RNA sequence: CAAGCCGAGGAGAG
RNA sequence: CUCUCCUCGGCUUG
């Protein structure tokens, strides 16, 4: 291993005590100095010794094992023992033994703090921090309220005072932050910025930042920025899709008797249709209902017109309604008025929509401005040409895909593309597994891919190869996603561009974030140069208020929900009023996962075989009599017995009929009991 | 590989 | 404070 000269300044006091923050830009060989750090660490507490123990936290699970292989365990192999543990390896179940070896760890978070707590909770092995003599930490800056990784520091610093209190003494372990920048919280001032890096260090027990001053143009000359540019367009024509639609609705409103007082295409009007569902639904009436499940559709359709085709409207409706005739169809294998209104409206101009929206002579502005951008650059770059983009959402990364595979002229210039998302099961969408992430992020490294479509998935963690044309199209979350994706594009004639609509405040946002980042570091240079006493005085004022802040959310939030009753409601179907089960019918399998095993709800329903499989069904999907999906089939012991959820039913109280929606089961105070066979058995 | 439970963070709009 | 979008982690059934 090597050690840069500026890297040693910056890790200098760390060698001896001293735990601290360590912020440099990106690429800089965060990794690197960390490693040599440890180095330090263990040979130091050998020559003394000194029993050494280092952990390094991180946030993501890919991090643990790529670290493991890339920057630890090729210099520490000999020397030393190491390990890399995550939710995907079978070594979390002895979590306790591996640390009398393997002097080195790396692992995701919560593994640990599950121990501590089962340490401190039950009866089992567990650990505490006063087996460690060291925690590296990756990404400071998720140090905040109530996340994980912050449970540990508050532990760890109510132990430090502790031992505090006893000098008026346990040996804490050091700690090591590392990060790119921690990032202004939230602050419309330059104060309450300095505010919060004082909250980060509290939370990390730090005693300086150390930014990089003093040999910074090595710096500049070993590494460098891409250049800001924006890239904007404006549209008025919407010429024959968007009012074909707006009628649409229009007359579904004028059927409903619903005064919106909002407008068509945006987000509070999502957010009316929402709570009107919700409202007919715990009142009952349908003809509102359905209507606003539709609208919602339609809203959402227009929205993604806003920045994608017509078409990929089009074929999400025609997926929608699709689906909803195969549905009822499946049932009936009745026909109520509202449905069939909707129907009949929809499908009369089903051929109209889909003429209207091919229809290049105007297709939409973004997208083409992102063409000449992309194609400028695959000129310019050619074969060494890497590329990415960043969007909001999921399907719209399926529609860019798409879209490059389609047009001739991408393909042209060699313009080689794959999408990207995140695992989360959720949101309507079919997210990916970790194995095509990992695999795509090898094709990039190959070469395969020469562009990614990406969600905020790859602003942090996994590591990307160095980039060229990052671009930036209908997305400004913060400032810290901003310079995350303003440090990959190295490989000279590298850019980071904005691309947005004209009548949508972004460039606001943008130019916030880039006066964020500007403030931060004047406040990093304010503390810095603070006093020490003064430092001091106002970190343990914090750590103080933090402890405090946990104690009485503590007393507030100790369950918040716990009258059991078993069967004192109703579940009814949230589409047809209509009743389902009752409470007592239904009991739970390994106190998770919710089930009823009567054959009287067994006969209501019907399964329709998956679309996800066929990407032979497992895991059918539930739906009813009148079309609303409910749950889920399961396999436990052998037994189909099906799972259902709460966010498609409605309680009803026995006693005074407050209908209720919930989204989830946590969240009502009742508790079921668990499954046991002697029902339906013996 | 599928299904689900819980928790966390960020952003928007209200 | 609520809704939506996005990401992440731990854990169970198969
Ligand atoms: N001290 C060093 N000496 C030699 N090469 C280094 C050093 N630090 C980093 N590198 C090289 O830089 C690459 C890995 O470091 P780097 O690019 O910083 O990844 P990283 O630690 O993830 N940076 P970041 O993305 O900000 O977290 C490899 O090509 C290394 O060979
Ligand atoms: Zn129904």
């Amino acid at each position: 291993l090597q050690l840069r000269p500026y890297q040693m300044e910056v890790a200098q006091p760390a060698l001896d005590g001293k735990n601290i923050i360590i912020c440099l830009p990106t690429g800089s060989g965060k990794t690197r100095v960390a490693v040599y750090i440890t180095k330090d660490h263990l040979d130091k507490k050998k020559q003394a010794s000194e029993s050494g123990k280092v952990i390094v936290l991180v946030n993501k699970v890919m991090l643990a094992e790529q670290l493991f292989r890339k920057e630890f365990n090729p210099y520490l192999k000999k020397w030393y023992r190491i390990i890399g543990l995550s939710g995907d390896t079978q070594l979390k179940i002895s979590f306790p033994e591996v640390v009398k070896s393997y002097d080195v760890i790396i692992s995701t978070a919560q593994i640990l703090e599950n121990s501590l707590l089962n340490l401190e909770s039950g009866d089992d092995d567990g650990v505490q921090l006063s087996d460690f003599s060291l925690i590296i930490i990756d990404e400071c800056h998720h140090t905040n309220k109530e996340a994980v990784y912050n449970n540990i520091m508050r532990r760890y610093l109510k132990q430090k005072l502790r031992n505090n209190d006893l000098k008026k003494a346990i040996p804490l372990p050091q700690i090591l932050g590392l990060t790119a920048s921690p990032g202004v919280g939230a602050a419309k001032k330059q104060s309450e910025a300095e505010k919060h890096i004082l909250n980060i260090c509290a939370n990390l027990d730090a005693f300086t930042i150390k930014t990089v001053k003093e040999n910074l143009g090595q710096l500049k000359h070993q590494i460098k920025e891409p250049c800001k540019k924006f890239v904007i367009a404006d549209d008025t024509r919407e010429n024959p899709f968007k009012e074909k639609l707006l009628e649409i609705m229009a007359s579904i409103q004028t059927y409903c008797q619903k005064s919106p007082m909002s407008d068509f295409g945006t987000q509070h009007y999502e957010q009316w249709a929402i709570q009107m569902e919700k409202k007919a639904a715990k009142d009952g009436n349908r003809k509102d209902r359905v209507c606003a499940e539709h609208l919602r559709k339609y809203n959402e359709a227009l929205q993604i017109n806003d920045t994608i085709r017509m078409i990929d409207a089009y074929s999400h409706l025609e997926t929608f309604y699709t689906d909803e005739k195969e549905k009822k169809f499946a049932v009936l294998n009745k026909l109520d008025e509202t449905d069939e209104f909707l129907m009949n409206l929809f499908f009369d101009n089903k051929k109209m929509l889909k003429k209207l929206a091919e229809n290049p002579k105007y297709e939409n502005e973004k997208l083409i401005k992102l063409r000449n951008t992309i194609l400028e650059q695959f000129t310019r770059s050619e074969e060494s040409s890497r590329g990415i983009i960043f969007t909001k959402t999921r399907q719209s990364t399926y529609a860019l895909s798409q879209w490059i595979m389609e047009n001739a002229k991408f393909a042209e210039v060699g313009v080689k593309a794959h999408h990207l998302i995140g695992a989360g099961h959720s949101s309507e969408v079919k997210p990916m597994t970790q194995t095509e992430q990992k695999e795509v992020i090898s094709k990039f490294r190959t070469g395969e891919i020469n562009l990614l479509i990406a969600t905020t998935v790859a602003e942090e963690g996994l590591d990307i190869k160095e980039c060229n044309i990052v671009i930036r199209y209908g997305l400004v979350t913060n400032e810290i996603a901003m310079v995350q994706a303003r440090g990959r594009a190295r490989a000279d004639e590298s850019t980071y561009v904005l691309v947005t609509s004209s009548g949508s405040g972004v460039t606001e946002r943008e130019i916030v974030n880039d006066f964020r980042e500007k403030m931060m570091y004047k406040a990093i240079n304010r503390v810095q140069n603070m006093k020490p006493e003064e430092y001091a005085h106002k970190i343990l004022e914090l750590q103080v208020q933090s402890i405090l802040e946990k104690k009485m959310k503590v007393k507030r939030s100790i369950a918040k929900q716990y009258n059991d009753n078993p069967s004192l409601i109703t579940l009814l179907c949230k589409n047809c009023s209509m009743l389902v089960c009752s409470g007592e019918n239904i009991h739970v399998i390994e106190k998770m996962h919710h089930v009823n095993m009567t054959p009287e709800f067994k006969g209501l329903y019907i399964v329709r075989e998956n679309k996800a499989l066929q990407k032979y069904q497992t895991n059918g999907e539930i739906i009813c009599k009148c079309g609303q999906a409910w749950g889920t089939m399961m396999v436990h012991k052998g037994l189909d017995l099906p799972c259902l959820k709460i966010r498609n039913f409605v309680v009803n109280f026995k006693n005074n009929s407050p209908k209720k929606q919930y989204k989830k089961w946590v969240e009502l105070p009742i508790r079921f009991p668990d499954l046991d066979y002697s029902e339906y058995c013996l």
